[PDB]
């Protein structure tokens, strides 16, 4: 139901509002993933993410963070380049079953990354990473590059379906 309602709100809001919201979530994903690499936690995140297949305590903690993300997302819509433009075209014109599975996949990953950060107590380190982000044009290019990578994977998953 929470994910079902988020999908309804995403596909029924004005094209402008849903594009800004999906782009916000993508940037957050690119930011979190880059932080994991900059902090060299790639393998430690994978051994954390793998446990979701066989842990009851984790499954509930993720299902709960996904509902919170969905609530923030829905709240944002009510409040008012080429790779990202193409990804938006694809997401909105794809088989509605394929775009829903894909958007849910990105939501799960986001819920996983944020839960990992907190468990690992990297909340402050992550803030102080986004605090030195503005003055870092190099790191800004790294994020833009990771977003295009996320977009390619995303387009590949829809095509794979």
């Amino acid at each position: 139901n929470p994910l079902d309602k988020w999908n309804d709100i995403i596909f029924h809001a004005s094209k402008k509002l849903s594009k800004k919201e999906l782009e916000r979530l993508l940037e957050l994903l690119a930011l979190l993933e880059t932080f994991i690499e900059k902090e060299d936690l790639e393998e430690k995140f994978e051994s954390f993410a793998k446990a979701l297949r066989i842990d009851e305590e984790l499954q509930q903690k993720i299902e709960s963070r996904k509902t919170d993300i969905v609530i923030q997302s829905m709240a944002n819509i009510l409040s008012g380049g080429n790779p990202l433009d193409k990804w938006n075209d694809i997401i909105f014109h794809a088989s509605k079953k394929l775009s829903k599975k894909e958007l849910e996949r990105l939501l799960e990953l986001l819920a996983l990354l944020e839960t990992f950060i907190e468990k690992e107590d990297l909340e402050e380190k992550f803030e102080s990473f986004a605090k030195a982000l503005r003055i870092d044009e190099e790191l800004q290019q790294k994020i833009e590059s990771r977003k295009t990578d996320i977009v390619i994977q995303s387009m590949a998953n829809i095509l794979s379906g």
